């Protein structure tokens, strides 16, 4: 009946986007309980576009905090906490520049503390730390961690967990419970919730968000083609070359050049393949680029913008995306389109179009050649961006692990019956 509430302000790559969850007060403490009140999407770049401009940062929160003073009752502002983490694009700034990411999060600190609710800080999260917290929330809101059964008939093996896998702006991290032993320490996740252990694997690929992949393919389109094959024929832009090598994940790849599309689903499926660097693993089995990793197992979700692009699939170009057969088709129909063929499809705007090729070709590949998905493995992803009325990324577990809101064991270890 009475509420508490808490809010976490996730500081994407592309993007911040704020998150109000509440939960019962005296319920506070069971598994699926807390789940979102409102949400906000901050208008313009993220807290990392502001490099050199740290003030704008703080600035840009203000009409997003303005509406969590209207959605959190004001009798309650002092008692909720409220966090900000950041990801990938601060990570990637942390690279270029400590001192300018350290005036950034001065500048987001300094005007979230002139608010009335119990700020806990701003931090940049670790990639394990996403790829972690995004599995807590997905398998918290679908009530995994329940211990399902009775005394006498307890289920075994014990309630399976959803994997996860995230597509942000600037990493991806995928992240599952698995039988398999460590053999790389940053890549071990060790649990213990409601008093039973997980054994989780989890890694962020940073560069491998969507925005620095559109980047990075970009920069080998022009090197390579001087044309670029993921995008529609008949498309074409102005590219700035400053903005495309500056960013960590290029510069490793003539102020304006002008590049043009040509539909070469075959071209684009190379030019992909690029990006996974499968010639050498100091491991028993990895993942690319020397990455540790063992079979996938279990159902997973998908969600963020692997969601996102095959909705684009199905929804607009109508394509079935049920297997890795048909997502791959599905990716080869979308390239092989001519910019007026998908403005035909798309009736509103049109951001971000001339952008689903060389993202669906991603996807496929990350999941097929670069985690090692087969079709078996395959039939257990499901692409959804939802549960339980609450958005799926990292920002819920979070808050659920600086709130102490999941207990590590049962009170008075449920007096041992679960032994």
């Amino acid at each position: 009946p009475a509420l508490k509430y808490g809010i976490v302000l996730d500081a994407g790559s592309s993007h911040t986007s704020m998150f109000v969850y509440k939960w019962p007060a005296d319920k506070e403490n069971d598994t699926g309980i807390v789940g979102q009140h409102s949400s906000c999407d901050v208008q313009g770049g993220g807290i990392s576009s502001y490099a050199n401009d740290p003030s704008k940062a703080g600035q840009s929160l203000v009409r997003c905090l303005e509406q969590a003073l209207r959605d959190v009752p004001r009798d309650r502002h002092a008692s909720t906490p409220l966090y900000l983490g950041a990801t990938a694009g601060m990570r990637l700034l942390n690279l270029t520049s400590p001192e300018a990411t350290a005036r950034v999060l001065e500048a987001v600190t300094q005007t979230l503390t002139q608010y009335p609710f119990d700020f806990r800080g701003a931090r940049i999260l670790s990639g394990q730390d996403e790829g972690v917290f995004g599995w807590v929330t997905a398998n918290y809101l679908l009530e995994n961690f329940i211990k399902y059964g009775w005394v006498g008939r307890w289920i075994r093996p014990r309630k399976g967990t959803l994997g996860a896998m995230d597509l942000g702006g600037a990493s991806t991290q995928i992240t599952f419970e698995t039988t398999s032993p460590s053999e790389d320490p940053g890549n071990e996740v060790h649990l213990r919730l409601y008093g039973q252990h997980y054994r989780v694997y989890t890694h962020s690929f940073l560069c491998y968000g969507r925005d620095q992949i559109l980047l990075r393919l970009l920069a080998s389109a022009l090197q390579i083609h001087r044309f670029h094959p993921c995008w529609p024929k008949g498309y074409s832009t102005q590219v700035l070359l400053q903005e495309v090598y500056q960013s960590p994940c290029t510069m490793g790849q003539s102020a304006i050049v002008s590049l043009s599309g040509t539909s070469n689903a075959t071209l684009c499926r190379d030019l992909v393949s690029r990006l996974f660097n499968i010639s050498s693993c100091p491991f028993s089995q990895c993942s690319f680029n020397g990455v540790f990793q063992p079979p996938v197992a279990g159902n997973f979700i998908a969600f963020s913008a692997f969601y996102y692009t095959v909705d684009f699939l199905t929804t607009v170009m109508g394509l079935p995306v049920g297997t890795l057969k048909q997502l791959e088709e599905a990716t080869e129909i979308t390239c092989n389109q001519t910019w007026t063929e998908l403005q035909a499809r798309v009736p509103g705007q049109k951001t971000r179009l001339a952008d689903y090729c060389a993202v669906a070709m991603f996807i496929h590949q990350l999941l097929s050649r670069g985690y090692h998905f087969d079709e078996r493995s395959f039939r257990e992803v499901v692409f959804q961006k939802k549960a339980a009325d609450t958005a799926v990324g990292w920002a819920l577990g979070y808050m659920l692990n600086l709130t102490n809101l999941i207990p590590a064991d049962l009170p008075g270890l449920r007096k041992g019956t679960h032994f």
